């Protein structure tokens, strides 16, 4: 339908607005239209991401894309919208759907850019563990090389993977957080051992509300790029910044966003991701949602 892509299209000039960013239409209407399908909405789920530091001029876009419609990356590649890389990380979507249940796929793009990754969610009630994603044909060896590290921290079942074609890398993001996982102390000795940024009493109180967390890797070598913590919320205040700006400019951006369910508050995600040398934030405001961010809210933010 081209007035469902006229309309997300727009909704997502009005984010990137908010930000002062400007959309490239040459490369996102024709990626908006290849799907147009799944723009429908009630059962689609479709986030604008915003973020801060080195990332304050970009804005993210994810759109949920049906298993039935088939391999997404490879009918992005197919109609001419992306180069294929070369590299493993080409195939590992489709690895990933074949030899694990894939419940949905999810596209992901940025506003100037273009497409830039794709998503691979699991049945919440069947969640492949570290072992059955290490033995993906594609998936980079680091994962493997990080299982008695994951396992140790209580990092097993994951709700979802993320493959960025640009940057080649992995993310797995881990649910099922237990408390003793997202302790003070665990946190720290964690990112110690991975030679992260080490959060401070603001960063560790947001770690600890927490209901998903997920380490970036690559298939250069076996060491995790960055580790990022994610927070689900109706409360537009949450950025764990101590910077004016950052508190002001998600506030407002939380309270401005475009959404498609007016009835509700919008649905947010905060992240707070840690980098070797820094720490970086970002937030999601949902345009679309579904019962699982309903179901996650009363969960996770009660
Ligand atoms: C359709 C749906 C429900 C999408 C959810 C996408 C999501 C939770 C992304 C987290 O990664 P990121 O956006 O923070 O950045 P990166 O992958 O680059 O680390
Ligand atoms: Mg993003």
């Amino acid at each position: 339908e081209a007035a469902d892509v006229e309309r997300v299209y727009a909704a997502m000039e009005e984010a990137a607005g908010l930000l002062g960013v400007a959309c490239a239409r040459d490369k996102i209407y024709p990626l908006l239209s290849t799907f147009q399908d799944t723009l429908v909405e009630g059962g689609s789920v479709v986030v604008f991401s915003m973020a801060s530091g080195r990332h304050s001029t970009e804005l993210d876009f994810s759109i949920s894309v049906p298993t039935s419609h088939g391999d997404p990356y490879a009918t992005v590649v197919e109609k001419g919208l992306f180069p294929a890389t070369g590299h493993p990380v080409d195939d590992l979507l489709a690895d990933t759907q074949k030899h694990l249940p894939v419940s949905m796929f999810a596209i992901d793009g940025e506003v100037t850019g273009g497409f830039k990754k794709t998503y691979a969610f699991f049945p919440t009630d069947n969640m492949p563990g570290v072992a059955e994603l290490s033995a993906i044909p594609s998936m980079p060896p680091a994962v493997a090389e990080n299982a008695e590290l994951f396992a140790r921290y209580g990092l097993d079942k994951v709700q979802m993977t993320s493959m960025d074609y640009k940057k080649r890398q992995v993310n797995l993001y881990f649910s099922e957080l237990s408390a003793q996982t997202l302790e003070a102390e665990s946190v720290l000795a964690l990112v110690r051992e991975l030679g992260l940024h080490v959060p401070n009493e603001l960063g560790l109180k947001f770690c600890k509300r927490s209901f998903s967390v997920y380490p970036t890797l690559n298939w250069e070598t076996g060491k995790i790029d960055r580790l990022c913590f994610a927070v689900i919320s109706n409360d537009p205040t949450l950025v764990p910044s101590s910077d004016e700006g950052d508190i002001e400019k998600f506030h407002n951006y939380a309270t401005k966003a475009p959404y498609a369910y007016v009835g509700e508050k919008r649905t947010l995600v905060y992240g707070l991701t840690l980098s070797p040398k820094e720490e970086y934030y970002k937030l999601g405001a949902y345009y679309h949602i579904t019962d699982v961010q309903r179901g996650l809210l009363k969960a996770f933010d009660s």
